[PDB]
């Protein structure tokens, strides 16, 4: 069985890397691009970048450890531990070529440093709607003049004595439509169907706590890039932003020029959060002009 | 049937205010001190000053509008809306005199409008571990370096659509155990024994709700004291803030002094947010003390 349905000239497969068995959506032919998810979701947000990118270029979409149909992280949740993951996984598909990378949310967190760390591995890079983990983050708000703010979950989720685990089982779907919803501003592209589907997934058990342990690593993260910060990125980047409700607006850019010599942005008006599944025409078709520059099939 | 132990020589009993039904402990002898508590708790966070204020004073601990054994507010839960009932409640025990006003956490946000509003009603003031509802709220970090930070919940408990009651329902008690210690600096006086006490109390469902709708009206209270703040407040007053973990530090100080003419304050090194129950050897003596200043 299958978390979520794969589309047509995909398969759905799985690699050990390091001990750990990681799950992957995969098709097309050419060069290797690898998408990456975030927080609240899984391979499945890029189902509908996968086929019109798989055109041109080899599309990988992973599961992030212990989230969707992949096993746990064996070292630990920290963006270098996990970073190492996703970058041996690709590096199986594109042993002898640099790749494209696409991340999005905790998907950022993920591989930045990994991109830091590989430069000539990576071809072209595009970061959207997530803050590479750095001392910015300790200034967004716990609260706002017209309610809840973007990044409360944050405490919410690095708390102890499994705080989020124990109140939110059993009502998985409940708090995943809360907080997709909230950070959404195109509340329809979340049917309540799709909904189903993801609460599904991240309330594995074994699931449920993978997220937030990822969260939980985060300050470790920031001490973490703190020190690989001090080498500037150099690959062409593309940065991508919701310029409505839940989205992170000019922000996005303006982090990722401090650490790219080379990057453009753009921000979406009317988009959210969830820029593949509010916007997806417009966000697909940025981000397969911008990998398009570069050689593909 | 009560919810927490009355000190001897106190009684528990109700006063219906504007149609709510209000609880309360009352003891002593001599001018009044009105003591508020905040949110996680009741009046029962009092319980250890009560006797020795009682020796000077009559003291009255009432539980907020909805919370303890008080019946929900009719209007509503912004703080000018709350302030009035407490107002009165005091006026009825001290209708020909100021009174003094001691009040921690939401107890600050449910009483500075009627103290603003009233100024000769309140003889002397002491506020303690919170921000009064201002434009200061929203600089406060959602995440910090060392982990999750003091007001995150703030978002948490004003999300729509019942977030906060709909995954604590059931869970009350684990909850409020993680609340109470993650804010405290002196863990150890929240036995399991006390937990229990003050979990049963919010549990209660229209208690959890209640709880909450107080800082779905923070906004609204925000909104209230800008007009409010215009004018300063005369009478002599004293802050109070935790300078371990989980507690204010210099924050309660600073903001106050935009707020008072006549203000002095002070930060209780290793305790956290709950000084009464963490610290209250201090506490109640900077309490006492500065209360005693006044006619006792």
């Amino acid at each position: 069985a299958e978390e979520f349905p794969v589309p047509n000239g995909f398969e759905s497969a799985y690699r050990e890397v390091d001990g750990v068995k990681l799950h992957y959506v995969k098709g097309g032919q050419g060069p290797l691009v690898m998408l990456v998810h975030g927080f609240g979701q899984t391979w499945y947000e890029w189902h509908q970048l996968m086929p019109e990118l798989a055109k041109r270029f080899t599309v990988i979409a992973p599961d992030l450890p212990g989230l969707g149909q992949s096993e746990p992280p064996k070292t630990g949740y920290s963006g270098e531990q996990v970073a190492v993951y996703l970058h041996k996984l690709a590096r199986q598909f594109s042993p002898d070529r640099p790749f494209d990378l696409v991340a999005h949310d905790i998907g950022i967190w993920n591989t930045y440093p990994m991109v830091v760390k590989n430069q000539a591995d990576i071809a072209r890079l595009v970061y959207m709607e997530a803050p590479i983990p750095d001392a910015r983050i300790y200034r967004f708000p716990a609260f706002t003049a017209q309610g809840e703010s973007l990044v409360w979950h944050f405490s919410f989720f690095a708390a102890d004595d499994r705080l989020a685990e124990t109140l939110i089982a059993g009502k998985e779907r409940f708090f995943l439509e809360h907080f997709i919803k909230s950070h959404a501003s195109n509340t329809e592209v979340f049917s309540e169907r799709l909904l189903d589907l993801y609460a599904r997934s991240y309330a594995k058990p074994h699931s449920l706590n993978a997220s937030f342990e990822y969260f939980r690593a985060l300050n470790e993260s920031v001490r973490q890039n703190a020190e690989l910060a001090k080498t500037r990125l150099q690959m062409p980047t593309m940065t991508l932003a919701g310029g409505g409700h839940g989205g992170m607006g000019t922000f996005q850019l303006e982090q990722m020029k401090a650490y790219a010599e080379d990057v453009e942005g753009h921000v979406l008006p009317g988009c959210g959060h969830w820029l593949p599944e509010e916007c997806a025409a417009p966000m697909n078709r940025l981000v397969i002009d911008f990998l398009s520059r570069g050689r593909h099939h």
